[PDB]
Formats: C-alpha cells, structure tokens, sequence
C-alpha cells in the first residue's frame, strides 16, 4: 500500500505461498496448468483473472510468480507479468534475467500480454514467453491489450524472446469466462 | 521481500514525495524533473525522472526516477514509479477516476513502449516530454518498439502530448550521465 519511502505491492496469501513453496515443474502444461491455478485464487482475492510465473526454461524450477492486483493494490501497473517478472529479479538479484551466471528464464503467463507488458517483457531478460489464452480471447471479456506495434509477436522474437501460444488455451478460456459471467 | 513487490526509493526522491510543491508553468514543472535527474545519477540511477501533477493546477503528487539497476527491477522506470506513487498516495489504480483532479505526467524523455502502455493505463489525461525518442537512443538507451504514431494514439484517448520542453537541457543531463557511467574513476564525476 502507500508508504512514504517505497512503492510497495502487497501479496495475498496465496501468492505469498505460490512466491515461497518449493516447485519443479518440468512439463510446459504442468506449468501452465499451476498458472491457471493462480488465476483462479486470484478472482477469490479480489484480483482480476490473469497470473504469470517466471520458471527455469529448462528445468521447471519456479522462480516467481505473479497475478493481476490492479485493483486492490491501487495500481494499474500490477498486471501478473509485471509482477511476475519483477519478484524473479528481486530474487535472482539482477534487473536482467539474462546476466551472464542465471539459467535461461521463462515467462508463462494464462494470456497474451498487454502492449506495457510486452514492453515489460522486452527489458525483463527473459528468454521465452508462453501464454495461453489469446489477444482476441481477452478482448472478447472486456479486457484491452492496447495498441501493440504490428507484428508483436516478431518483435520478441528478433530479440531473442521465442513466443509460443494456445498452451492450455481451452482451461484458461474455461476460467475468463466464468470470470466473465460473474 | 518474500511477500511484496517493493521498489525503495532513494532519500532524495522520498524528500520529493513529501514535500508540497505547486508549479504552474509547463516549464517549472520540467525544470523540476530536470533537478531529479541529476541527483538520480548521483544516487546510481539512469538519467531518467517523470512527476505526476494535477494538471490545471499545478500541485506535485508524486515522482519517479529509474531505479532499474540499483533496484535489480527491469520495470523501475521514472514513469512507471511515478504513475505508480501518484496512485497509491490517491487510493486508486484510476487517475482519472470519478472526482479527481485530472493529472498529467511530466517527463524527462519520451516514453518506452512499456511506459507508453503504462499511461494508457494510468488514467492520467497529459503527457509532456523533454528529451526526444532520438536523443535517449543516442545514448544507447532503447525506445523499444512501440505502434506507429504512437503520440497520435494517445491523442486518440484524450491524453494530450507535448514534446521537446527543455530539451536542451534534457540533453545536456544525458550527455552528462554518458561521460561518467564508465569504471574506470573520474573524480570530477
Ligand atoms: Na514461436
Ligand atoms: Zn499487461
Ligand atoms: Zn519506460
């Protein structure tokens, strides 16, 4: 919440635990599947339905996780890639998850990214991005993934982000529009 | 933190959020962010800073500078922190919620394509730049690949844009801050 000397974003218990609990996931839809998890405790904490978690590309190890907290955390930034990424550096210590000694980092994340997101994700040093849900999906619940540059997805690409998409698309679909409904 | 997202801000920039301060002209108000950048890089940060101000009159709400390096955050850009800032000190995510005043973000540099989606997203109704896309990319720092006519989006939202203000000494800071950023000691820096 507000304090005088820090920007600080509070973490539901949830995602508290989700930032502490030990976790090997080795399997793409293992991931994924932990991070539709994530978006369902985030509607039961009055947060919107995404959430995102930084793991080890290779070996599955959850590094960060995070989820949308615009809402009750009084902050439009706080979307779940933004988070997620940002708790990973916080703890790996580096602001570039790419330095020279940190394993080859992976954002997984129930959606496509917002065009501040795919900035964020840009700076962020991570190596490969999958999302399930598609832009069009979000967009089809109200939500808006602004005005991305053309040919976003190429746009990571050149910069070494490999992008894939659709993972678990059909659950996290299930999730967004039960959110939707209520 | 185990149970927060927390960015530290240096004494500097915490004395900036504590103090009231009103500028009315578009010049006061950078001339101010201008005075932040350069104790930004006397505190290891990039020569980047952003306020948030009520736009018609002139009260200071909150500012930012980057933080990304020393604050190990890739998102610790000056208008991230002080849209960010500006909105915890109003109790909510909406600038421009019902009975606000509208605020406007003033800026050392124009925007990124991440900050370029985080005023969107912010409801603030203003934005005002010094240093051009091309001054910050002559430096080394990257814009990043935001939309074509970018500017001209946020116009489309009813976010007015104004670039160039005081550019001449944005762009004096950043060739300050490019002649001291090496290792190898200079004590004039
Ligand atoms: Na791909
Ligand atoms: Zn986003
Ligand atoms: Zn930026």
């Amino acid at each position: 919440g507000h304090m005088n000397d820090a920007l600080h974003i509070g973490l539901p218990p949830f995602l508290v635990q989700a930032n502490n609990e030990p976790r090997v996931l080795a399997a793409p839809e293992a991931r994924m599947g932990y991070v539709l998890e994530l978006v369902r405790a985030n509607i039961a904490a009055d947060g919107g339905p995404f959430a995102a978690a930084v793991f080890e590309r290779d070996s599955g190890l959850l590094i960060a996780a995070g989820t949308n907290r615009v809402v009750p955390g009084r902050c439009s930034a706080a979307h779940a890639e933004i988070l997620a990424l940002s708790l990973a550096q916080a703890k790996l210590d580096t602001h570039d998850l790419s330095a020279d000694g940190l394993p080859a980092c992976e954002l997984v994340t129930s959606a496509e990214p917002c065009v501040m997101c795919f900035g964020a994700v840009i700076w962020s040093g991570v190596r490969s991005l999958v999302c399930a849900a598609r832009s069009d999906d979000v967009e089809a619940i109200g939500f808006d993934e602004g005005p991305r540059p053309e040919n976003w997805m190429g746009g990571l690409e050149a910069r070494g982000i490999t992008v894939t998409t659709g993972l678990l698309r059909d659950a996290a679909c299930a999730l967004l529009r039960e959110y939707n409904a209520c």
